[PDB]
Protein backbone atom coordinates (compact mmCIF):
# COMPACT_ATOMS: atom_id res chain seq x y z
CA UNK A 1 1.99 -2.98 -0.88
CA UNK A 2 0.00 0.00 0.00
CA UNK A 3 0.83 3.67 -1.09
CA UNK A 4 -0.62 5.00 2.10
CA UNK A 5 -1.27 3.70 5.66
CA UNK A 6 -3.60 4.84 8.08
CA UNK A 7 -3.47 8.58 9.58
CA UNK A 8 -1.54 9.29 6.90
CA UNK A 9 -2.39 13.26 5.60
CA UNK A 10 -3.50 13.27 2.08
CA UNK A 11 -5.15 16.16 -0.10
CA UNK A 12 -6.32 15.45 -3.59
CA UNK A 13 -4.36 16.65 -6.15
CA UNK A 14 -6.21 18.28 -8.66
CA UNK A 15 -9.68 18.89 -9.74
CA UNK A 16 -12.11 18.98 -6.54
CA UNK A 17 -9.94 19.68 -3.34
CA UNK A 18 -10.44 17.21 -0.32
CA UNK A 19 -7.77 16.79 2.44
CA UNK A 20 -6.98 14.96 5.92
CA UNK A 21 -6.66 11.61 7.25
CA UNK A 22 -6.49 8.13 5.79
CA UNK A 23 -9.45 6.37 7.56
CA UNK A 24 -10.10 3.23 5.61
CA UNK A 25 -9.32 1.20 2.01
CA UNK A 26 -11.30 -0.10 -0.78
CA UNK A 27 -10.77 -2.07 -3.73
CA UNK A 28 -12.39 -2.99 -7.20
CA UNK A 29 -11.56 -3.67 -10.36
CA UNK A 30 -11.60 -0.27 -11.49
CA UNK A 31 -10.19 1.04 -8.67
CA UNK A 32 -7.17 -1.86 -7.17
CA UNK A 33 -5.99 0.60 -4.82
CA UNK A 34 -8.33 3.16 -3.33
CA UNK A 35 -8.36 5.03 0.03
CA UNK A 36 -10.95 6.51 2.14
CA UNK A 37 -10.06 10.16 3.63
CA UNK A 38 -12.06 11.98 6.57
CA UNK A 39 -12.07 15.66 5.52
CA UNK A 40 -9.56 17.90 8.33
CA UNK A 41 -12.04 20.95 7.36
CA UNK A 42 -15.33 18.53 8.05
CA UNK A 43 -15.03 16.31 11.14
CA UNK A 44 -17.31 13.06 10.27
CA UNK A 45 -17.22 13.71 6.24
CA UNK A 46 -15.46 11.02 4.35
CA UNK A 47 -14.73 10.93 0.56
CA UNK A 48 -13.00 7.78 -1.36
CA UNK A 49 -10.51 7.79 -3.99
CA UNK A 50 -8.19 6.09 -6.17
CA UNK A 51 -4.31 6.16 -4.98
CA UNK A 52 -3.73 8.12 -7.97
CA UNK A 53 -5.97 11.20 -7.30
CA UNK A 54 -4.19 11.57 -3.89
CA UNK A 55 -0.74 12.54 -2.77
CA UNK A 56 0.66 12.81 1.06
CA UNK A 57 1.68 16.07 2.52
CA UNK A 58 3.26 16.63 6.06
CA UNK B 1 -41.53 27.11 -1.35
CA UNK B 2 -37.68 26.39 -1.23
CA UNK B 3 -36.10 26.69 2.10
CA UNK B 4 -32.81 28.42 0.80
CA UNK B 5 -31.56 29.56 -2.65
CA UNK B 6 -28.18 29.66 -4.67
CA UNK B 7 -25.46 31.00 -2.69
CA UNK B 8 -26.90 30.67 0.82
CA UNK B 9 -24.81 29.72 3.15
CA UNK B 10 -25.43 26.62 4.84
CA UNK B 11 -23.99 23.61 7.54
CA UNK B 12 -24.73 20.36 7.94
CA UNK B 13 -26.58 20.31 11.44
CA UNK B 14 -25.18 17.12 13.19
CA UNK B 15 -23.56 13.81 12.55
CA UNK B 16 -20.82 14.51 9.63
CA UNK B 17 -19.91 18.30 9.00
CA UNK B 18 -20.57 19.72 6.09
CA UNK B 19 -20.29 23.82 5.38
CA UNK B 20 -20.29 25.97 2.54
CA UNK B 21 -22.79 27.24 -0.38
CA UNK B 22 -26.01 26.23 -1.91
CA UNK B 23 -24.60 25.12 -5.23
CA UNK B 24 -27.81 23.68 -6.69
CA UNK B 25 -31.11 21.29 -5.45
CA UNK B 26 -32.61 17.96 -5.95
CA UNK B 27 -35.92 16.62 -5.49
CA UNK B 28 -36.78 12.50 -4.84
CA UNK B 29 -39.42 10.78 -3.20
CA UNK B 30 -37.20 9.97 0.17
CA UNK B 31 -36.18 13.57 -0.64
CA UNK B 32 -38.71 15.54 -2.27
CA UNK B 33 -36.71 18.82 -1.13
CA UNK B 34 -32.71 18.32 -1.10
CA UNK B 35 -29.88 20.70 -1.86
CA UNK B 36 -26.15 20.84 -3.41
CA UNK B 37 -23.47 22.25 -1.20
CA UNK B 38 -20.13 23.12 -2.46
CA UNK B 39 -17.77 22.95 0.93
CA UNK B 40 -16.14 26.17 1.67
CA UNK B 41 -12.71 24.67 2.68
CA UNK B 42 -12.43 22.36 -0.47
CA UNK B 43 -13.08 24.10 -3.52
CA UNK B 44 -15.00 22.04 -5.73
CA UNK B 45 -16.37 19.30 -3.83
CA UNK B 46 -19.99 19.13 -3.29
CA UNK B 47 -22.14 16.84 -1.48
CA UNK B 48 -26.13 16.57 -1.74
CA UNK B 49 -28.31 16.60 1.51
CA UNK B 50 -31.91 16.43 1.94
CA UNK B 51 -33.42 20.31 3.53
CA UNK B 52 -33.46 19.04 7.29
CA UNK B 53 -30.03 17.56 7.56
CA UNK B 54 -28.50 21.48 6.61
CA UNK B 55 -29.33 24.98 8.50
CA UNK B 56 -28.43 28.51 6.95
CA UNK B 57 -25.69 30.17 8.57
CA UNK B 58 -24.69 34.05 8.01
CA UNK C 1 -29.45 26.52 -22.39
CA UNK C 2 -29.19 23.00 -19.98
CA UNK C 3 -28.41 19.63 -22.06
CA UNK C 4 -30.91 17.47 -19.69
CA UNK C 5 -34.37 17.71 -18.12
CA UNK C 6 -36.26 16.73 -14.96
CA UNK C 7 -36.72 13.26 -16.12
CA UNK C 8 -34.35 12.37 -18.61
CA UNK C 9 -33.14 9.01 -18.79
CA UNK C 10 -29.29 8.93 -18.32
CA UNK C 11 -26.20 7.17 -17.95
CA UNK C 12 -22.39 7.48 -17.05
CA UNK C 13 -20.43 7.44 -20.38
CA UNK C 14 -17.18 5.95 -18.82
CA UNK C 15 -15.91 4.43 -15.98
CA UNK C 16 -18.34 3.57 -12.66
CA UNK C 17 -21.40 3.11 -14.37
CA UNK C 18 -24.73 4.68 -12.99
CA UNK C 19 -28.25 4.91 -14.73
CA UNK C 20 -31.07 6.42 -13.81
CA UNK C 21 -33.29 9.55 -13.96
CA UNK C 22 -32.58 13.55 -13.80
CA UNK C 23 -33.81 14.93 -10.80
CA UNK C 24 -31.61 18.03 -9.88
CA UNK C 25 -28.89 20.31 -11.09
CA UNK C 26 -25.65 22.14 -9.18
CA UNK C 27 -23.03 24.53 -10.81
CA UNK C 28 -19.74 25.19 -8.99
CA UNK C 29 -16.97 26.87 -11.06
CA UNK C 30 -15.40 23.53 -11.74
CA UNK C 31 -18.69 21.87 -12.97
CA UNK C 32 -20.49 24.86 -14.41
CA UNK C 33 -23.49 22.44 -15.93
CA UNK C 34 -23.66 19.27 -13.09
CA UNK C 35 -26.92 17.31 -12.09
CA UNK C 36 -28.28 14.80 -10.09
CA UNK C 37 -29.15 11.47 -11.36
CA UNK C 38 -31.47 8.96 -9.24
CA UNK C 39 -30.07 5.30 -9.66
CA UNK C 40 -33.23 3.51 -11.48
CA UNK C 41 -31.44 -0.15 -9.62
CA UNK C 42 -30.95 1.72 -6.04
CA UNK C 43 -33.99 3.88 -5.60
CA UNK C 44 -33.83 6.73 -3.21
CA UNK C 45 -29.73 6.71 -4.00
CA UNK C 46 -28.62 10.34 -5.90
CA UNK C 47 -24.95 10.90 -7.34
CA UNK C 48 -24.33 13.88 -8.94
CA UNK C 49 -21.80 14.25 -12.10
CA UNK C 50 -20.64 17.07 -14.68
CA UNK C 51 -22.76 17.21 -18.24
CA UNK C 52 -19.69 15.61 -19.84
CA UNK C 53 -20.05 12.69 -17.59
CA UNK C 54 -23.19 11.70 -18.69
CA UNK C 55 -25.22 10.81 -21.92
CA UNK C 56 -29.19 10.38 -22.63
CA UNK C 57 -30.43 7.45 -23.22
CA UNK C 58 -34.20 5.65 -23.71
CA UNK D 1 -13.80 -8.32 15.28
CA UNK D 2 -15.72 -7.18 11.96
CA UNK D 3 -19.58 -7.99 11.33
CA UNK D 4 -18.76 -8.34 7.46
CA UNK D 5 -16.13 -9.75 5.29
CA UNK D 6 -14.20 -8.89 2.04
CA UNK D 7 -17.11 -10.32 -0.90
CA UNK D 8 -20.31 -10.73 1.58
CA UNK D 9 -23.30 -9.17 -0.24
CA UNK D 10 -25.30 -6.53 1.64
CA UNK D 11 -27.52 -4.10 1.31
CA UNK D 12 -29.12 -0.96 2.85
CA UNK D 13 -31.64 -1.76 5.51
CA UNK D 14 -33.79 1.48 5.03
CA UNK D 15 -34.07 4.72 2.89
CA UNK D 16 -32.01 5.09 0.24
CA UNK D 17 -31.55 1.46 -1.85
CA UNK D 18 -27.76 -0.01 -2.14
CA UNK D 19 -26.86 -3.33 -2.92
CA UNK D 20 -23.45 -5.60 -3.79
CA UNK D 21 -20.39 -6.24 -2.40
CA UNK D 22 -18.27 -5.53 0.45
CA UNK D 23 -15.07 -4.05 -1.06
CA UNK D 24 -13.37 -2.18 1.94
CA UNK D 25 -13.49 -0.66 5.13
CA UNK D 26 -13.18 2.53 6.79
CA UNK D 27 -13.27 3.96 10.52
CA UNK D 28 -13.60 7.32 12.42
CA UNK D 29 -14.80 8.62 15.37
CA UNK D 30 -18.49 8.98 14.17
CA UNK D 31 -18.37 5.76 12.14
CA UNK D 32 -15.90 3.42 14.16
CA UNK D 33 -17.12 0.41 11.75
CA UNK D 34 -17.69 1.40 8.41
CA UNK D 35 -17.69 -0.86 5.08
CA UNK D 36 -16.95 0.41 1.29
CA UNK D 37 -19.81 -1.69 -1.29
CA UNK D 38 -19.78 -1.81 -4.84
CA UNK D 39 -23.33 -1.66 -6.31
CA UNK D 40 -24.07 -4.97 -8.09
CA UNK D 41 -26.04 -3.02 -10.42
CA UNK D 42 -23.73 -0.16 -11.56
CA UNK D 43 -20.41 -1.55 -11.84
CA UNK D 44 -17.28 0.34 -10.59
CA UNK D 45 -19.60 2.81 -8.26
CA UNK D 46 -19.06 2.15 -4.44
CA UNK D 47 -20.66 3.61 -1.79
CA UNK D 48 -19.59 3.96 2.10
CA UNK D 49 -21.95 3.20 4.84
CA UNK D 50 -22.15 2.29 8.89
CA UNK D 51 -22.29 -0.99 9.81
CA UNK D 52 -25.88 -0.50 11.35
CA UNK D 53 -26.93 0.57 8.14
CA UNK D 54 -26.38 -2.49 6.60
CA UNK D 55 -27.22 -6.15 6.66
CA UNK D 56 -26.12 -9.31 4.81
CA UNK D 57 -28.09 -10.96 2.37
CA UNK D 58 -27.51 -13.99 0.46
N1 LIG E 1 -23.97 13.60 0.56
C1 LIG E 1 -23.05 13.24 -0.33
O1 LIG E 1 -23.15 13.64 -1.47
C2 LIG E 1 -21.87 12.38 0.02
C3 LIG E 1 -20.93 12.01 -0.97
C4 LIG E 1 -19.83 11.22 -0.65
C5 LIG E 1 -19.67 10.85 0.67
N2 LIG E 1 -20.59 11.18 1.58
C6 LIG E 1 -20.31 10.74 2.94
O2 LIG E 1 -21.33 10.03 3.61
C7 LIG E 1 -21.17 10.29 5.02
C8 LIG E 1 -22.45 10.84 5.64
O3 LIG E 1 -22.22 10.87 7.04
P1 LIG E 1 -23.38 10.98 8.13
O4 LIG E 1 -22.92 11.38 9.54
O5 LIG E 1 -24.42 11.77 7.45
O6 LIG E 1 -24.23 9.61 8.05
P2 LIG E 1 -23.69 8.17 8.38
O7 LIG E 1 -23.65 8.09 9.87
O8 LIG E 1 -22.42 7.94 7.57
O9 LIG E 1 -24.93 7.31 7.90
C9 LIG E 1 -25.04 7.19 6.50
C10 LIG E 1 -26.43 6.71 6.13
O10 LIG E 1 -26.55 5.35 6.56
C11 LIG E 1 -27.88 5.09 7.02
N3 LIG E 1 -27.89 4.70 8.45
C12 LIG E 1 -27.07 5.18 9.40
N4 LIG E 1 -27.37 4.59 10.58
C13 LIG E 1 -28.38 3.72 10.37
C14 LIG E 1 -29.05 2.87 11.20
N5 LIG E 1 -28.72 2.82 12.51
N6 LIG E 1 -30.04 2.12 10.68
C15 LIG E 1 -30.36 2.19 9.37
N7 LIG E 1 -29.69 3.01 8.54
C16 LIG E 1 -28.71 3.80 9.03
C17 LIG E 1 -28.65 6.36 6.76
O11 LIG E 1 -29.16 6.12 5.46
P3 LIG E 1 -30.33 6.88 4.63
O12 LIG E 1 -29.94 8.33 4.46
O13 LIG E 1 -30.57 6.10 3.36
O14 LIG E 1 -31.48 6.79 5.59
C18 LIG E 1 -27.58 7.44 6.81
O15 LIG E 1 -27.94 8.65 6.10
C19 LIG E 1 -20.01 11.28 5.17
O16 LIG E 1 -18.84 10.55 5.55
C20 LIG E 1 -19.98 11.94 3.82
O17 LIG E 1 -18.74 12.47 3.38
C21 LIG E 1 -21.67 11.92 1.31
N1 LIG F 1 -15.49 10.44 -3.52
C1 LIG F 1 -16.63 10.48 -2.84
O1 LIG F 1 -16.82 9.65 -1.98
C2 LIG F 1 -17.69 11.52 -3.07
C3 LIG F 1 -18.89 11.50 -2.33
C4 LIG F 1 -19.87 12.47 -2.54
C5 LIG F 1 -19.61 13.46 -3.46
N2 LIG F 1 -18.47 13.43 -4.17
C6 LIG F 1 -18.30 14.54 -5.10
O2 LIG F 1 -17.98 14.22 -6.44
C7 LIG F 1 -17.22 15.32 -6.97
C8 LIG F 1 -15.89 14.85 -7.54
O3 LIG F 1 -15.33 15.98 -8.20
P1 LIG F 1 -14.15 15.89 -9.27
O4 LIG F 1 -13.43 17.21 -9.58
O5 LIG F 1 -13.37 14.72 -8.84
O6 LIG F 1 -14.75 15.13 -10.56
P2 LIG F 1 -15.92 15.65 -11.48
O7 LIG F 1 -15.29 16.70 -12.35
O8 LIG F 1 -17.10 16.00 -10.59
O9 LIG F 1 -16.13 14.36 -12.38
C9 LIG F 1 -16.83 13.32 -11.73
C10 LIG F 1 -16.64 12.03 -12.50
O10 LIG F 1 -17.37 12.15 -13.73
C11 LIG F 1 -16.67 11.48 -14.79
N3 LIG F 1 -16.28 12.43 -15.86
C12 LIG F 1 -15.90 13.71 -15.67
N4 LIG F 1 -15.62 14.26 -16.88
C13 LIG F 1 -15.84 13.33 -17.83
C14 LIG F 1 -15.73 13.36 -19.19
N5 LIG F 1 -15.32 14.49 -19.80
N6 LIG F 1 -16.02 12.23 -19.88
C15 LIG F 1 -16.42 11.11 -19.24
N7 LIG F 1 -16.55 11.07 -17.91
C16 LIG F 1 -16.24 12.17 -17.19
C17 LIG F 1 -15.47 10.83 -14.13
O11 LIG F 1 -16.00 9.55 -13.81
P3 LIG F 1 -15.24 8.18 -13.37
O12 LIG F 1 -14.47 8.45 -12.10
O13 LIG F 1 -16.28 7.09 -13.30
O14 LIG F 1 -14.28 8.00 -14.51
C18 LIG F 1 -15.22 11.71 -12.92
O15 LIG F 1 -14.48 11.04 -11.87
C19 LIG F 1 -17.02 16.32 -5.84
O16 LIG F 1 -17.96 17.39 -6.00
C20 LIG F 1 -17.19 15.46 -4.62
O17 LIG F 1 -17.63 16.10 -3.43
C21 LIG F 1 -17.52 12.52 -4.02
N1 LIG G 1 -22.40 6.83 1.00
C1 LIG G 1 -21.82 7.41 -0.05
O1 LIG G 1 -20.65 7.17 -0.28
C2 LIG G 1 -22.55 8.34 -0.98
C3 LIG G 1 -21.88 8.94 -2.06
C4 LIG G 1 -22.56 9.80 -2.93
C5 LIG G 1 -23.90 9.99 -2.72
N2 LIG G 1 -24.50 9.44 -1.66
C6 LIG G 1 -25.93 9.70 -1.54
O2 LIG G 1 -26.40 10.20 -0.30
C7 LIG G 1 -27.76 9.75 -0.16
C8 LIG G 1 -27.97 8.99 1.14
O3 LIG G 1 -29.38 8.78 1.25
P1 LIG G 1 -30.12 8.40 2.61
O4 LIG G 1 -31.54 7.85 2.45
O5 LIG G 1 -29.11 7.60 3.34
O6 LIG G 1 -29.97 9.66 3.60
P2 LIG G 1 -30.58 11.09 3.36
O7 LIG G 1 -32.03 10.95 3.70
O8 LIG G 1 -30.15 11.57 1.98
O9 LIG G 1 -29.90 11.86 4.57
C9 LIG G 1 -28.54 12.17 4.35
C10 LIG G 1 -27.89 12.54 5.67
O10 LIG G 1 -28.42 13.80 6.08
C11 LIG G 1 -28.55 13.85 7.51
N3 LIG G 1 -29.97 14.03 7.91
C12 LIG G 1 -31.03 13.51 7.28
N4 LIG G 1 -32.16 13.89 7.93
C13 LIG G 1 -31.79 14.66 8.98
C14 LIG G 1 -32.52 15.31 9.94
N5 LIG G 1 -33.86 15.21 9.94
N6 LIG G 1 -31.84 16.01 10.88
C15 LIG G 1 -30.50 16.09 10.86
N7 LIG G 1 -29.77 15.48 9.90
C16 LIG G 1 -30.41 14.74 8.97
C17 LIG G 1 -27.97 12.55 8.00
O11 LIG G 1 -26.61 12.92 8.22
P3 LIG G 1 -25.43 12.15 9.04
O12 LIG G 1 -25.21 10.80 8.41
O13 LIG G 1 -24.24 13.07 9.07
O14 LIG G 1 -26.07 11.98 10.39
C18 LIG G 1 -28.16 11.61 6.83
O15 LIG G 1 -27.26 10.47 6.84
C19 LIG G 1 -28.09 8.89 -1.37
O16 LIG G 1 -28.84 9.68 -2.31
C20 LIG G 1 -26.73 8.44 -1.82
O17 LIG G 1 -26.57 8.11 -3.19
C21 LIG G 1 -23.89 8.63 -0.79
N1 LIG H 1 -20.99 11.45 -7.67
C1 LIG H 1 -21.35 11.19 -6.42
O1 LIG H 1 -22.22 11.86 -5.91
C2 LIG H 1 -20.74 10.08 -5.60
C3 LIG H 1 -21.15 9.87 -4.27
C4 LIG H 1 -20.59 8.83 -3.52
C5 LIG H 1 -19.67 8.02 -4.13
N2 LIG H 1 -19.27 8.27 -5.38
C6 LIG H 1 -18.31 7.33 -5.93
O2 LIG H 1 -17.13 7.87 -6.51
C7 LIG H 1 -16.69 6.95 -7.52
C8 LIG H 1 -16.54 7.64 -8.87
O3 LIG H 1 -15.92 6.68 -9.73
P1 LIG H 1 -15.20 7.05 -11.10
O4 LIG H 1 -14.94 5.87 -12.05
O5 LIG H 1 -15.94 8.23 -11.58
O6 LIG H 1 -13.89 7.92 -10.72
P2 LIG H 1 -12.65 7.40 -9.90
O7 LIG H 1 -11.86 6.57 -10.85
O8 LIG H 1 -13.17 6.80 -8.59
O9 LIG H 1 -11.88 8.78 -9.72
C9 LIG H 1 -12.44 9.63 -8.75
C10 LIG H 1 -11.89 11.03 -8.93
O10 LIG H 1 -10.51 11.01 -8.54
C11 LIG H 1 -9.74 11.90 -9.37
N3 LIG H 1 -8.71 11.15 -10.14
C12 LIG H 1 -8.84 9.91 -10.64
N4 LIG H 1 -7.70 9.57 -11.27
C13 LIG H 1 -6.83 10.60 -11.15
C14 LIG H 1 -5.54 10.78 -11.59
N5 LIG H 1 -4.94 9.80 -12.28
N6 LIG H 1 -4.94 11.96 -11.31
C15 LIG H 1 -5.57 12.92 -10.62
N7 LIG H 1 -6.83 12.75 -10.17
C16 LIG H 1 -7.47 11.60 -10.45
C17 LIG H 1 -10.75 12.58 -10.27
O11 LIG H 1 -11.07 13.73 -9.50
P3 LIG H 1 -11.84 15.10 -9.93
O12 LIG H 1 -13.23 14.74 -10.41
O13 LIG H 1 -11.75 16.05 -8.77
O14 LIG H 1 -11.01 15.55 -11.10
C18 LIG H 1 -11.88 11.57 -10.35
O15 LIG H 1 -13.16 12.16 -10.71
C19 LIG H 1 -17.72 5.83 -7.59
O16 LIG H 1 -17.21 4.69 -6.87
C20 LIG H 1 -18.95 6.48 -7.01
O17 LIG H 1 -19.91 5.64 -6.40
C21 LIG H 1 -19.76 9.25 -6.14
Amino acid sequence: NATFGMGDRVRKKSGAAWQGQIVGWYCTNLTPEGYAVESEAHPGSVQIYPVAALERIN
